Protein backbone atom coordinates (compact mmCIF):
# COMPACT_ATOMS: atom_id res chain seq x y z
CA UNK A 1 0.00 0.00 0.00
CA UNK A 2 1.19 3.14 -1.30
CA UNK A 3 -0.06 7.02 -0.33
CA UNK A 4 -0.08 10.03 -2.77
CA UNK A 5 1.92 13.32 -2.54
CA UNK A 6 1.90 16.15 -4.28
CA UNK A 7 5.00 16.26 -6.43
CA UNK A 8 4.22 12.86 -7.70
CA UNK A 9 3.65 11.84 -11.61
CA UNK A 10 0.11 10.26 -11.89
CA UNK A 11 -2.01 9.21 -14.74
CA UNK A 12 -5.98 9.08 -14.05
CA UNK A 13 -7.79 6.08 -14.59
CA UNK A 14 -11.53 4.61 -14.77
CA UNK A 15 -12.76 1.84 -16.32
CA UNK A 16 -15.49 1.38 -19.37
CA UNK A 17 -17.07 -1.83 -19.33
CA UNK A 18 -14.60 -4.73 -19.63
CA UNK A 19 -9.04 -3.25 -19.81
CA UNK A 20 -8.90 0.62 -18.60
CA UNK A 21 -9.16 4.15 -19.53
CA UNK A 22 -6.75 6.73 -18.85
CA UNK A 23 -7.77 11.01 -18.89
CA UNK A 24 -5.23 12.43 -21.37
CA UNK A 25 -4.74 15.33 -23.56
CA UNK A 26 -2.14 16.89 -26.08
CA UNK A 27 -1.83 20.76 -25.32
CA UNK A 28 -0.73 22.13 -28.37
CA UNK A 29 -3.67 23.71 -30.05
CA UNK A 30 -6.17 21.30 -28.69
CA UNK A 31 -7.34 21.43 -25.17
CA UNK A 32 -9.81 19.14 -24.96
CA UNK A 33 -9.47 15.79 -22.81
CA UNK A 34 -9.87 12.36 -24.36
CA UNK A 35 -9.21 8.84 -23.38
CA UNK A 36 -6.50 6.85 -23.90
CA UNK A 37 -6.80 3.07 -23.53
CA UNK A 38 -4.36 0.89 -21.87
CA UNK A 39 1.04 7.72 -23.70
CA UNK A 40 2.86 9.09 -21.43
CA UNK A 41 2.95 11.93 -22.96
CA UNK A 42 -0.31 12.89 -22.57
CA UNK A 43 -1.51 11.26 -20.13
CA UNK A 44 0.67 12.58 -17.04
CA UNK A 45 -0.66 14.82 -14.84
CA UNK A 46 1.63 15.89 -11.62
CA UNK A 47 -0.09 16.72 -8.84
CA UNK A 48 1.22 20.19 -7.74
CA UNK A 49 -0.84 20.86 -4.82
CA UNK A 50 -3.55 19.70 -2.54
CA UNK A 51 -5.21 22.50 -0.28
CA UNK A 52 -7.93 22.72 2.06
CA UNK A 53 -10.90 24.19 0.62
CA UNK A 54 -10.25 27.21 3.13
CA UNK A 55 -6.56 27.69 2.10
CA UNK A 56 -7.60 27.29 -1.30
CA UNK A 57 -10.64 30.21 -1.29
CA UNK A 58 -8.17 32.16 0.91
CA UNK A 59 -4.84 31.87 -1.41
CA UNK A 60 -7.63 32.83 -4.54
CA UNK A 61 -9.17 36.33 -2.44
CA UNK A 62 -5.48 37.10 -2.06
CA UNK A 63 -4.01 37.00 -5.67
CA UNK A 64 6.90 20.03 -0.93
CA UNK A 65 5.91 16.50 -0.73
CA UNK A 66 2.50 16.85 0.89
CA UNK A 67 0.31 13.15 1.68
CA UNK A 68 -3.35 13.77 -0.55
CA UNK A 69 -6.27 13.45 1.71
CA UNK A 70 -10.00 12.96 1.32
CA UNK A 71 -11.73 16.41 0.92
CA UNK A 72 -8.58 18.51 -0.48
CA UNK A 73 -8.68 19.94 -3.57
CA UNK A 74 -5.52 19.64 -5.74
CA UNK A 75 -3.97 21.21 -8.95
CA UNK A 76 -3.09 18.79 -11.53
CA UNK A 77 -0.84 19.95 -14.25
CA UNK A 78 -0.19 18.29 -17.36
CA UNK A 79 3.92 17.33 -17.67
CA UNK A 80 4.25 17.77 -21.30
CA UNK A 81 2.04 20.96 -22.02
CA UNK A 82 2.62 22.61 -18.48
CA UNK A 83 -1.13 23.49 -18.49
CA UNK A 84 -3.66 22.52 -15.96
CA UNK A 85 -6.49 19.93 -15.89
CA UNK A 86 -9.58 22.11 -15.82
CA UNK A 87 -13.50 22.32 -16.07
CA UNK A 88 -14.31 24.69 -19.31
CA UNK A 89 -17.31 26.47 -19.62
CA UNK A 90 -17.96 25.46 -23.32
CA UNK A 91 -20.08 22.12 -24.52
CA UNK A 92 -20.88 20.21 -27.47
CA UNK A 93 -26.07 18.74 -23.20
CA UNK A 94 -26.00 19.82 -19.48
CA UNK A 95 -22.23 18.49 -18.95
CA UNK A 96 -19.09 20.79 -19.48
CA UNK A 97 -16.25 19.59 -21.33
CA UNK A 98 -12.92 19.39 -19.53
CA UNK A 99 -9.41 20.62 -20.70
CA UNK A 100 -5.77 22.45 -20.45
CA UNK A 101 -5.77 25.70 -19.11
CA UNK A 102 -2.69 27.60 -20.14
CA UNK A 103 -2.54 29.35 -16.19
CA UNK A 104 -3.44 28.11 -13.10
CA UNK A 105 -5.75 30.46 -11.68
CA UNK A 106 -9.64 30.82 -10.95
CA UNK A 107 -11.34 27.78 -9.67
CA UNK A 108 -11.62 25.91 -12.83
CA UNK A 109 -8.45 24.52 -11.87
CA UNK A 110 -9.01 22.90 -8.76
CA UNK A 111 -10.54 19.55 -8.04
CA UNK A 112 -11.89 17.81 -4.36
CA UNK A 113 -11.11 14.09 -3.77
CA UNK A 114 -13.93 12.31 -1.92
CA UNK A 115 -14.66 8.56 -0.83
CA UNK A 116 -16.09 6.40 -2.81
CA UNK A 117 -17.19 4.67 0.07
CA UNK A 118 -17.30 4.81 3.80
CA UNK A 119 -13.93 2.67 3.74
CA UNK A 120 -11.95 6.43 3.70
CA UNK A 121 -13.34 9.70 5.58
CA UNK A 122 -13.11 13.58 5.08
CA UNK A 123 -9.37 13.70 6.22
CA UNK A 124 -7.78 10.32 5.56
CA UNK A 125 -4.88 10.00 3.15
CA UNK A 126 -5.39 8.60 -0.21
CA UNK A 127 -4.51 5.58 -1.61
CA UNK A 128 -2.51 4.21 -4.61
CA UNK A 129 -5.52 2.45 -5.92
CA UNK A 130 -8.22 3.58 -4.00
CA UNK A 131 -11.69 4.49 -6.30
CA UNK A 132 -12.32 8.30 -5.52
CA UNK A 133 -14.44 10.79 -6.58
CA UNK A 134 -13.67 14.01 -8.79
CA UNK A 135 -15.45 17.11 -8.05
CA UNK A 136 -14.75 20.77 -9.94
CA UNK A 137 -14.70 23.32 -7.23
CA UNK A 138 -15.97 25.96 -10.18
CA UNK A 139 -18.92 24.43 -11.35
CA UNK A 140 -19.06 21.67 -8.78
CA UNK A 141 -19.95 19.04 -11.20
CA UNK A 142 -17.79 15.40 -10.94
CA UNK A 143 -15.28 14.37 -13.77
CA UNK A 144 -17.28 11.56 -15.74
CA UNK A 145 -17.06 8.89 -18.61
CA UNK A 146 -20.03 9.81 -20.53
CA UNK A 147 -21.27 6.95 -22.96
CA UNK A 148 -17.01 7.38 -25.09
CA UNK A 149 -16.12 11.48 -23.09
CA UNK A 150 -14.81 12.46 -20.42
CA UNK A 151 -16.85 15.40 -18.92
CA UNK A 152 -18.09 17.56 -15.80
CA UNK A 153 -21.41 16.30 -15.45
CA UNK A 154 -23.99 15.45 -12.82
CA UNK A 155 -23.32 11.86 -12.95
CA UNK A 156 -20.36 10.24 -10.83
CA UNK A 157 -17.25 7.81 -11.98
CA UNK A 158 -15.27 6.10 -10.06
CA UNK A 159 -11.54 6.76 -10.70
CA UNK A 160 -7.43 5.67 -9.40
CA UNK A 161 -4.25 7.62 -9.53
CA UNK A 162 -1.71 5.19 -10.10
CA UNK A 163 1.99 6.23 -10.45
CA UNK A 164 4.10 5.71 -13.54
Amino acid sequence: VQFLRTDDEVVLQCSATVLKLCLAAEGFGNRLCFLEPTDLAICCFTLEQSLSVRALQEMLANTGHRTLLYGHAILLRHAHSRMYLSCLTTSRKLAFDVGLQEDATGEACWWTMHPASKQRSEGEKVRVGDDLILVSVSSERYLHLSTLQVDASFMQTLWNMNPI
